[PDB]
């Protein structure tokens, strides 16, 4: 029934759509093909802020970083690259947090090892900015799945996987993201609550990862991810589906 | 009449508008508040890639980022940067590309230089990502004039600032952007061709820059620039009003 108003938005926006919505002490969790995986695209920067926060001293927030250029001090400190990361999904800025995590692959090893360490034992990252948005349907690499990402959200935020100050920052960059006016935020009325990171691909991909609140003060965690494998590798991501998807989540959550 | 159209544009958007297209042999140059200072913001990007490609052989865009700290192989080149810094207005890329053209605190000079050398008396640019979009409103730091950024723009695609294989690699970024379908882009008929850059900042800032073909294959320069300084720090940018201006612009051209 909630499943067959997805099942319609599917049809109208000739689309594949991801639901997940974690039970809370009055809702019965929401879940819509929540076990498919889907590209993160950008939204493995919100955890990818995370990991960096996790693994150092606030003061590392500090640090202007430096880099070499022979197959050099920058202006920009990792709080900088985490802020552009979530508000502007900045790409360069991913690529620098993930290298500042180490290990092999440039990060991306060190990015999955968090997300085991948060219990998400299904995600996984694997190649960075730009190819991680341009693996072809179907490729399980750099995939989530609504429920895997939903779970670790709901810690990152809501839960004690950060203590509270980085948690905050986090939570702040997340609130003043500039990118998901036209998805989640768009299908919740304006009394709600809402903090995002977006993804957008190509083969029509769309996401949006959020934490709202009502206006009774009651968090929900949503995760919303969407493709158009049907148009190819052009096809035009549709953030009206996430916003219709929201709404659907929104009249249930009321 | 066109003077009128732009004023009305400004008072119905609550804006303050600036448009330059150099003259062609069918068509009168077109100038709107050509010569006031407006900000940079990612319009600079442009000019940033022709920088680095006119100091360096096509070889230096293999060159490989890697993140130090005491050392960490991103999978991201300085051609990357370029790519990233145009298509994606990467601001990070940008950074590393301004560090790349002149070394720590030395980027910004090193492109003023740069722009001095192709005879662009005006603009200036003094501070990095994020700060150059943030000055306030009549400061003259990280300004260009429409006049000013449209004759570079016109010497780097259609003239010979760069030889043709560099001019090759600038062009086809441009072509490719995926940020300007609002602006410019959505004020020309499809059958044009649109090449561009946008900037977008505080105070309501934003700015599309632009080389158009016609379908008989005459180009065009078009740089439309805009703010809402009299709405604070945190006026919206209003990406209609460039798209309005450029539909003017193209039905004056058409």
């Amino acid at each position: 029934d909630l499943a067959d108003r997805f099942a319609e938005l599917e049809r109208r926006y000739d689309a594949r759509l991801g639901v997940y919505v974690p039970a809370t002490g009055t809702t019965a969790a929401i879940e819509y093909r929540a076990d498919e995986r889907f590209a993160f695209c950008s939204t493995f920067k919100a955890p990818l802020v995370a990991a960096v926060l996790h693994q150092n001293p606030l003061t590392h927030l500090d640090k202007l970083i430096t880099y070499t250029s022979d197959d050099v001090q920058t202006g920009m400190t990792i709080g900088q690259l985490c802020d552009a990361a979530i508000r502007y999904s900045d790409g360069t800025a991913a690529n620098l947090l993930l290298a500042d995590l180490g290990g092999p692959g440039g990060g991306t090893a060190a990015f999955t090892g968090y997300l085991r360490s948060l219990g998400d034992t299904v995600s996984r990252l694997d190649a960075e900015e730009p190819e991680l948005n341009r693996d072809p349907p179907g490729d399980e690499r750099d995939t989530t799945t609504p429920h895997a990402i939903a779970l670790v959200l709901q810690q990152l935020v809501l839960g004690n996987a950060l203590p509270p100050d980085k948690r905050a920052l986090l939570t702040d960059w997340m609130a003043r993201n500039t990118t998901g006016a036209k998805r989640i935020r768009a299908g919740f009325p304006a009394d709600w609550k809402v903090i995002d990171k977006t993804g957008t691909g190509d083969y029509g991909r769309a996401n949006d990862i959020a934490v709202v609140w009502s206006p009774t003060g009651v968090p929900y965690v949503v995760a919303v991810m969407s493709d158009r494998a049907g148009g190819g590798y052009d096809a035009e991501p549709r953030e009206a589906l996430l916003a219709e998807a929201a709404t659907c989540v929104a009249g249930v959550l009321a």
